[PDB]
């Protein structure tokens, strides 16, 4: 444990707008079993909407106005967006498992419902990760910590994966339901492999001979904080999984061509499937 | 140039959510010649607000209404929020670059108006970065790019830096404006020798070690973007500085104490001395 954080009188959650005073954080929090996180501000609110229909229950930010990440909750659920790029997802995780922490929570399960970059897969397909790696296929979480390199093992929750393949079989989803690695990438573009991007150093040659090499590693999506989620909540106490969407064939191409409209259906997808998990696994009360 | 872009019928800009389609690239931003930019939307935004009234002309957003980053433009200047960190910060520096390159427009300065936690300055102090270096002081961007490792290197374009140096003085802001060296790392906690995060490996004779030593090699402030920005203009052929408010005085502490009223009052002040320049270098019309 961080033994520091006892030197706090009060604890200020600076992207979070909030502080230890603004809450009774046991009383609050306490309860809590399952974070779903995104990207989205929007979309993660929505889910939350969703969730609390199913829940039979506004669903109000907990955050403070001036804040960088919004925060709801539905019963036994936390809500958070953490925006795009591991630096962004780890200040998101830093302060969230500071909370937990605070509110007694232990062995919460963390849900990113993601979109991404499919291989060799269809569009809207849903990618379950069997594993999260760096563009080196290597998983790990890399920073550099006093000017030093640390690196810190990603750890998926594949009991949970293999819970919620089992539970899609079941269901009748207007999509695929894939088990398979997925990298993290540091950029969208060039470290994606994408040849659309301001900057291409490399030919579609080069391309295709990382993303085949990739596909046959097993990897079938790419995104960009997997291999923070699932080092950190590990490291934590707490356990991680991700459930992304993808939104492109990047066997086929980079550009995403797909409507907006066609794009928010894909990725309420992931939501279909772990909304109907958390409501058989006591993430909300049927009511 | 990046030739693979004329293999496109149509360019879509995936996180501002529109298309070269969606405009006449040429006759909407052609006139650009400035790109302020921050991790506030909000705070771009009111930015963007005060420059219009500087410029004697509401500010809609140009970006698509479900997109990651917003965009506004008011004369000759654009402005978009970037998110925190790196990787995001790219995300921009492609999408605005590209739309640069449509739209013909040749030698920019992107402006990243930012926070950042101080190194043995008061807190609501103006840093100029007159370079942008890693954690470990090492004045490059790294990449890994097609699982190979990529290093560009950073360029702050010290002329404006240098202009805004002496414009400041002849203003009066409540502040102290210093030149300095800034660093960008990859998380808001640890990476920046915080001591106060979830996790933290070191004591706290060892973060004032790490960040003294920091302070003696000229640094001044850190945030977490600096080193994407300014090797990312340059190699696009265009220029960029990086003009931050700090927040805390990280030799003293960890902890963002101000209030949120202060915070905000901070936040304004890189804007307060950016546009007093702009207006005087052709950024609107007045
Ligand atoms: O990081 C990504 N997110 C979403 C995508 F569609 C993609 O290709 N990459
Ligand atoms: O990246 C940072 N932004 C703002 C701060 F106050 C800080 O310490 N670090």
């Amino acid at each position: 444990v961080n033994s520091h954080l006892s030197e706090l009188d009060e604890d200020v959650f600076h992207h979070f707008g909030f502080t230890t005073k603004s809450f009774d954080f046991k009383e609050k929090f306490g309860d809590v079993k399952f974070v779903c996180v995104c990207g989205s501000s929007g979309r993660i609110h929505n889910f939350a909407i969703s969730m609390a229909k199913l829940a039979g229950l506004p669903v109000e930010n907990i955050a403070g106005s001036h804040a960088r990440f919004v925060l709801y909750k539905v019963d036994h659920i936390l809500f958070a967006d953490h925006g795009m790029g591991i630096p962004s997802a780890l200040i998101m995780l830093h302060e969230v498992t500071k909370l937990l922490h605070y509110a007694g929570c232990k062995d919460v399960l963390f849900i990113r419902l993601g979109t991404s970059g499919g291989l060799g897969v269809k569009p809207g397909t849903i990618v379950l990760s069997d594993r999260c790696v760096n563009t080196k296929l290597e998983p790990y979480n890399e920073l550099c910590i006093l000017g030093k390199p640390v690196r810190r093992q990603t750890i998926v929750d594949l009991n949970t994966v293999n819970e919620l393949k089992k539970l899609s079989e079941n269901l009748s989803l207007e999509c695929s339901v894939v088990v398979g690695g997925t990298i993290a990438a540091n950029d969208f573009y060039e470290e994606q492999g994408r040849l659309d991007g301001s900057i291409c150093t490399f030919s579609k040659e080069e391309k295709l001979a990382f993303l085949q090499s990739a596909y046959e590693h097993g990897i079938r999506n790419m995104e960009m904080e997997g291999t923070a989620i699932t080092s950190h909540c590990y490291l934590t106490g707490h356990r991680a999984i991700l459930v992304c969407v993808t939104a492109v064939n990047r066997l086929e191409g980079d550009q995403i061509t797909i409507s907006t409209d066609e794009f928010t259906l894909f990725a309420q997808r992931p939501g279909q499937l772990v909304g109907e998990y958390l409501k058989r696994n006591n993430g909300i009360i049927v009511r």
